[PDB]
């Protein structure tokens, strides 16, 4: 009977926008803790710092571009670069020279016979800004530890995503909000005033754990709070949110070349969102479903009260339909206490495994697009709106399952298509890439909302947090899943990929449909669905 108050009192109002601006501002400030490595730790050129090459760059003047060609023993990378990038000239600078103009009298070709140390007085960058392996020296033989940021964050991802969607459902959205919030803005405070690199990776967890369960939690709170016809319109563009805030993360890395300066702008809109908290209330659904029904009519009141419009007379004595007592139980039990709902719950788990391996995957195969970093991102940013904009129009006249499929299956054969297409002829590969990525992006969003609308309003929070666990092991898993296969067989991942999306494009029909179905809120409501 909640969508039936919502309508009386009028849904997708003022209150509502505002609400939508200052709950979407979270997907905004979550963007550069997911992907916030590619400008936070993006790796400059470099090489081996000899004090005796300075003494005759300073002597003769020379230019660093043929100081460095002359600097180098590996002028020529051919791909690994470990001559050029690990290797010092063991031979001494400080003297004088046989020709000052591009030596080479310390062999024929000055590195068969002079031989080769590793850096020993640290390394140089040709960067105007800095970076993590600017500031810890993470390029040659620390270059693993690189990985161990996002390793770390979806780790966090994994451990904390548990745990918040437990404290949500069990404390309610606001009171996680706070908890998660406050965490997140302390982790990115100390984020950025990080001695070593270990308080780094500390706060790398402290800052997986909450983040994502915060931005779920306001999304699920901006998804139960509309009606049944407006959920569509508000969780597609939740992601408007997130998009947005990429752009805005590219402006100001731009802006600000150094990241401690990045990390000081990007923790600004969560605290900015702690000056504005108390512009939004709890969702009435989860209060029905505490036995909290005087809050929620208070909740309603004021909504009335904002809105405009005057409260109808059956406002008051808003309660569930057949509430018989406290309906607290958020348990892992829960999910797969009925044959169908564990059958649902297990599809959007390997739903949810296989999207974030499709997208990991559809995101590292590709990154011989040359240019600016930066245009890069945006490049690989902005791709996702047009794609989100046909689900927008798409949604709503087909489903939420077709969408989906078609997506999939989509993403599969271009997955499909683009490993038996020549290395010749780019642009092809690349709108085969942009078109699967299109395609992943739609059947992310597609499992983003039926995930939550598949699922009562007490379990909604955990329900989707043990559902989209897979997506972290997924990310943690794909890199070193991708490099053995590339070292195995050439195209190998591109067909696990295929299998992979095609299986997902034939589970995610068993689905049920939830098209113009208003939010379970009872155990039995969910057991209707589809
Ligand atoms: C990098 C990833 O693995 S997904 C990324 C983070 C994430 C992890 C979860 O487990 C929970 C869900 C999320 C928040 C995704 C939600 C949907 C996002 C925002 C996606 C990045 C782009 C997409 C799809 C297209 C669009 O419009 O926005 C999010």
């Amino acid at each position: 009977t909640v969508d039936d108050i919502l309508e009386q009192v009028g849904e997708s109002g003022w209150f509502q926008k505002q609400a939508f601006l200052i709950l979407c501002l979270l997907s905004a400030a979550f963007a550069p803790i997911c992907v916030g490595i590619v400008f936070l730790g993006f790796t400059p050129d470099h090489h081996c710092q000899s004090p005796g090459v300075a003494e005759l760059s300073q002597r003769c003047g020379w230019s660093p571009a043929e100081e460095l060609n002359y600097t180098v023993p590996g002028l020529g990378p051919a791909g690994e670069a470990f001559l050029g990038q690990c290797r010092r000239y063991e031979v001494d600078w400080n003297q004088s020279a046989l020709s000052c103009v591009d030596p080479l009298a310390s062999l024929a070709t000055n590195r068969s016979h002079l031989p080769l140390g590793p850096c020993q007085d640290g390394w140089v960058y040709d960067t105007p800004g800095s970076s993590i392996v600017t500031e810890f020296n993470l390029v040659c033989a620390d270059s693993w530890k690189l990985d161990l940021f996002q390793s770390c964050l979806n780790a966090g991802f994994l451990f904390g995503s548990l745990g918040v969607g437990y404290f949500a459902d069990r404390f309610g959205r606001k009171l996680c909000l706070l908890g998660t919030v406050l965490v997140n803005a302390v982790s990115g405070v100390l984020m950025a005033f990080s001695p070593n690199y270990m308080s780094m990776l500390l706060f790398r967890l402290l800052q997986g754990l909450v983040s994502k369960g915060n931005w779920m939690a306001g999304y699920t709170l901006i998804t139960e709070f509309v009606g049944s016809g407006s959920r569509r319109t508000v969780a597609i563009m939740y992601q408007m949110a997130f998009t947005v805030g990429l752009v805005a993360l590219t402006g100001l890395a731009y802006a600000l070349p150094h990241w401690r300066w990045l990390q000081l702008a990007v923790s600004l809109p969560t605290f900015l969102f702690l000056l504005y908290y108390w512009c939004v209330p709890e969702s009435p659904r989860w209060l029905l479903s505490q036995k909290r029904n005087t809050e929620a009519i208070k909740i309603m009141d004021h909504i009335a009260q904002k809105n405009g419009k005057l409260p109808p007379a059956d406002l008051k004595m808003l309660s569930l339909e057949e509430d018989v007592t406290e309906k607290l139980s958020p348990s892992f039990a829960d999910l797969f206490r009925t044959p169908r709902l564990r059958k649902r719950t297990f599809i959007l788990m390997y739903l949810w495994f296989t999207d974030s391996v499709l997208y990991q995957g559809l995101i590292l195969h590709m990154g011989a697009t040359s240019g600016n970093l930066y245009l890069d991102f945006l490049y690989s940013a902005l791709v996702e709106i047009p794609g989100a904009f046909i689900a927008l129009i798409t949604i709503d006249r087909v489903g939420r399952i077709y969408p989906m499929a078609m997506s999939n299956l989509l993403a599969g054969a271009a997955c499909l298509v683009m490993i038996f297409i020549s290395p010749d002829l780019h642009w092809l590969n690349i709108i085969i890439m942009c078109v699967g990525r299109m395609g992943i992006t739609i059947a992310i969003q597609m499992i983003c909302l039926v995930n939550a609308e598949l699922y009562p309003t007490f379990v909604r929070n955990l329900g989707v947090m043990v559902c989209s666990s897979l997506c972290d092991i997924g990310g943690i898993i794909t890199p070193f899943i991708v490099f053995r296969l590339r070292e195995v067989w050439q195209a190998l991942p591109l067909i696990l990929f295929a299998v992979l999306g095609l299986l997902a494009a034939g589970v995610t029909l068993l689905l049920p449909e939830t098209k113009g179905v208003a939010l379970p809120e009872t155990m039995k409501d969910a057991e209707n669905l589809g």
